[PDB]
This record gives C-alpha cells, structure tokens and sequence, in this order.
DNA sequence: TGAGGTACCTCA
DNA sequence: TGAGGTACCTCA
C-alpha cells in the first residue's frame, strides 16, 4: 500500500529498472513493495534528452527508455530491499554509488511498470495509496 | 505635451520637489516642461519608508512627504532645463551630484503637483500625453 | 506533495 | 511601458 513520490524523468527509469536507487535525506524502515508514483513537476524537454544521454553512458547506447514521462500518476512499483546511509552505500554498492550522494539510499529491486498509469496526487516521504487506487493498481501489474 | 514614466516613491518625489534630478541611460534634447507620471510599479511599503528616511536626511528631519505614492497615473510636471551627462553633473552640481550616478542626468526645476492625478499608460523615454489628459492635467494645476 | 502567490524576465 | 508567462518560494 505504501508510495514514494518521485520527480520525472527518474520516475519512470525506477520503474523501467534503468536507475537502480533513489536518494533522501531520510531514512525509512520500510521494506518491501514500494509503489512509485510521478510527481506533479514536468520535465523540460532539455532535462529529458541530457538525463537519457547520461543513463546511455552508465547502462549501454542501446537502452530502452519509455516513450514518454507521464506526470502526477502512479508508474509501478519497486521491492525496496534496504535504505542505506551513504557509507554502507559505497560499502555495499562500489559499482553505482556515484548514482547517489543523499544522505539516505533506497535500494530498489524487481521493478514493474503498470501498463495503465492512474492519475494520482503524492504526498512527502512514504504516504499510503488510496483502497481503490491500489486495487486496480495491483490488477494492472498481471 | 511630452511625458516621463518614474517609478514611484521617486515620481512622487520629484514633482513634489524633494527630488531635484532623474538619472537615465539615454540623452534627451527636450527642455522646458515635461509631465511625469508614475509607472505601475507599486514600491512596497518598506521601501517607501526606507527612501523616505535617506531624503530626510539629505534634505532636513521636517521634509514634508506626499501621503501617497499613486501608480500609474499623471502626477505633475517639471522644467527640464537641462540633461548633463555625468561628468557635467559632477562639474556644475557638486552640491547634489551624489544623488545620480546615471549616465545622463535631467536637472529638474519649478515641480507642480496636480491635485487631481489621473490614470495613464506609460512608455519607455520621454512621450507625448493624450490630448484630452493634457487638457485636463493643465486646468488642475491653476 | 501540490497549489498558488509573487518576483523575475521578456517583449516582430 | 505594461502585461503576461513562468520559475521560484512558501506552506497553523
């Protein structure tokens, strides 16, 4: 039940499994499913291409991005398998731990992304999704 | 016929006489009288306070202030009796020159209030009133 | 957060 | 200029 508000376009790559952890300066002990819902703040079109050009570099020139970055509507989910200090991520994760200098890491696992995206307003930190929304949510994930 | 746009308090200011010069970065050609009207800035209560106080200083505790700084309307006229640059400020008004750092400085003369002030559209540099507001601003000065 | 008040920027 | 589009800031 529980939801990250997150902005675009890294929204969409958690859940495409092109960005593999996202950064607060809080910590959660949560863990487990983590619906992640897009934010209300649109992208410019500048920050999209330059942000797909670096996630090229990192994961290869032949990444699949999503066609579009959807704003203010839930995405997906993640499992959200550990929420890291800055030190045990760069103890844990040498590999990609230039992808995030917060002071909290969320390290995310088994992205899917919902096929239908459903119109949402977020809340900070960890907020629980409305019943009806996460039903059909979940449905969507099949 | 011809107009200035000044923001107030300083619009204000000079057709009450309490200030003597405007400072500009163009020269202007025209002498002898010369309406102001205020632009549709609204200065904020803190810095009509603040201005108020440096021109009591400057020009003595007991200076007597407009009770308002109307926007966007005609306040008054001036005798534009000269446009010096800043080194001509300098040399012929050493008394005031502090008062504009401006390339081209309008040295004000004889400011008249009207007590009726009307609402206006302003436009960059010195232009020309409307004939039927030019009619009305001289019968309120008598 | 998302929403809106406002200061800042630009103007065939 | 004055007007308005927009980015920035703040939020019993």
């Amino acid at each position: 039940s529980w939801c990250l508000s997150v902005h675009q376009p890294w929204a969409s790559l958690l859940v495409r499994g092109i960005k593999r952890v996202e950064g607060r300066s809080w910590y959660t002990p949560h863990r487990g499913r983590l619906w992640i819902a897009a934010t209300a703040k649109k992208p410019s079109p500048q920050e999209v291409s330059e942000l797909q050009a670096t996630y090229r570099l990192l994961r290869g020139k032949d990444v699949e991005f999503p066609n579009d970055y959807p704003s203010g509507c839930l995405l997906g989910c993640v499992d959200l398998i550990d929420c890291l200090s800055q030190k045990q991520f760069k103890e844990q994760f040498p590999d990609i731990s230039q992808e995030s200098d917060s002071p909290f890491v969320f390290i995310c696992k088994n992205p899917q992304e919902m096929v239908v995206k459903f119109p949402i307003k977020g809340n900070p930190k960890i907020w629980k999704l409305d019943s009806k929304i996460h039903q059909g949510a979940k449905k969507g994930l099949m």
